[PDB]
């Protein structure tokens, strides 16, 4: 059994209360009060969304990922990559695909800097849609589940989905169970032949064990994946941490 699985066990484990104390002690979030007061009186400028765009921020200021060209956003929900992405000075087009309807989010119209350059398109379930061309493929797809073997199987499918899209580009994919032997053998070759490194965002919960695997990198995905399980499992023993609060995103306004 691997620490990975050790984790979900402990975490399904926990009562109510303790789960939502656990779920953000010592991540990383942003502020998103002024966002929020702002959606709801449906101020389409600044705001970002959702905590996407300060999440996927945050791979791009580091490098890790440098949006460009034709922009892809595969589960684009609310659009909170797509809208970050449109400002991006190298992005000339973003196109973002979601299924909506019952139990999914629907794009949210904004109009924060490059809107114009922006299309979210809802109804779309991207297990059937057939690959385009595009220069960025972003994905952030991979529904939790407290079975590990359906979380499994969902990483699986997307990682199978993704690879036809991947076309010496850049890209951004969630791997949302990357610690079963199953996905780390695909994780493995998919990096053989595309490149980049497992990554584990601070601001993610502790809730899932998700790491993104970015273009711009390298390294050993087996020591990446054990050493969030390691983290994930200490963060359990350890008395609780409030989160380090940061700064929300300011997309601006405009269009280009
Ligand atoms: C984690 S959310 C994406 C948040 C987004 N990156 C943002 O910044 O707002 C994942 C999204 O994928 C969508 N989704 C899940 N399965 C899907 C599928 N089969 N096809 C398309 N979208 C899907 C969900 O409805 C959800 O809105
Ligand atoms: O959960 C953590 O992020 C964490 C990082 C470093 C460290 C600890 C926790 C306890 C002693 O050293
Ligand atoms: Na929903």
């Amino acid at each position: 059994e691997t620490l990975g699985e050790k984790w979900k066990k402990k975490l399904n484990q926990l009562s109510r209360k303790e789960f939502d104390l656990y779920k953000k002690s010592g991540i990383t979030e942003v502020d998103r009060t002024e966002a929020k007061e702002g959606l709801k009186r449906g101020e389409t400028t600044h705001h970002a969304v959702s905590r996407g765009s300060a999440k996927l921020q945050w791979f791009v200021e580091r490098n890790m990922v440098i949006p460009e060209g034709r922009v892809i956003d595969l589960g684009c929900g609310r659009g909170g990559w797509s809208y970050y992405c449109a400002g991006l000075k190298k992005v000339t087009e973003v196109r973002g695909y979601t299924k909506g309807g019952p139990g999914h989010e629907e794009p949210v119209p904004m109009s924060t800097y490059g809107w114009n350059i922006v299309k979210l398109m809802s109804g779309k379930d991207v297990f059937y849609l057939p690959p385009e061309k595009c220069d960025t493929l972003l994905c952030d797809i991979g529904e939790s589940s407290p079975s590990p073997t359906v979380e499994e199987s969902r990483t699986i499918r997307v990682l199978k989905m993704v690879e036809p899209w991947l076309k010496n580009n850049q890209f951004c994919i969630k791997v949302l169970n990357p610690y079963m032997p199953t996905v780390i053998e695909h994780l493995e070759r998919l990096q053989r032949k595309h490149g980049g490194m497992l990554v584990r965002n601070p601001l993610s919960r502790n809730s899932t064990h998700e790491m993104y695997w970015i273009s711009n990198g390298t390294g050993n995905i087996v020591s990446s994946v054990n050493m969030v399980s390691r983290l994930l499992l200490n963060r359990f023993t350890m008395t609780h941490r409030r989160p380090t609060i940061e700064k929300d995103v300011d997309l601006g306004a405009g269009t280009r």
